[PDB]
């Protein structure tokens, strides 16, 4: 949905729960970042154009997502 289209309701709140997704890593839910990665991978993939999926929220968990198992 956040990579769907341009109707655009719920933009920062989609970024907001994305911050909440990382703390499942200390729970051992491996896909939680891995889907968050593969979405952010697909955020990085196929676009390479815009700072959508707001690049503030796109930059910083990309860091800790590199420092993972």
């Amino acid at each position: 949905w956040i990579f769907n289209t341009e109707i655009f309701p719920t933009v920062k709140e989609k970024a907001a729960i994305l911050t909440k997704m990382l703390a499942f890593e200390i729970r051992g839910e491996p896909s939680l970042s891995k889907l968050f990665y593969e979405i952010v991978l697909k955020l990085f993939d196929q676009e390479h154009f815009n700072n959508t999926e707001i690049t503030v929220r796109m930059e910083q968990p990309f860091l800790v997502g590199t420092r993972v198992e």
